[PDB]
RNA sequence: AAAG
């Protein structure tokens, strides 16, 4: 219910930090930190997750399920090798 | 926002 809710963001956000989008996927990289975290909250704002939720709480309860990404704080980043990705703003 |  909110449990199916929450799979379709979790799913929505691993595609965005997928190998096969982060390759082309230049605005992203340049939001990211030298480490390769994002803001949560930017995420949010993305037209896909959007349409899903604006439940910040319930984003975040998709992404702990996740291990494709990985949260500090309010930041997320991919888990294998972050810091290929960062690009200059 | 050609799934930023």
């Amino acid at each position: 219910s909110q449990e199916l809710l929450k799979d379709y963001i979790k799913r929505q956000i691993e595609y965005y930090f997928s190998v096969d989008n982060l390759e082309r996927d230049f605005f992203l990289r340049r939001k990211m930190d030298a480490d390769g975290f994002l803001p949560i909250t930017l995420i949010a704002s993305f037209h896909r997750v959007q349409a899903l939720t604006t439940d910040i709480s319930l984003i975040f309860a998709a992404l702990k399920d996740s291990k494709v990404v990985e949260i500090v704080d309010e930041k997320v980043r991919r888990r294998e090798e972050p810091e290929k990705w960062p690009l200059p703003p």
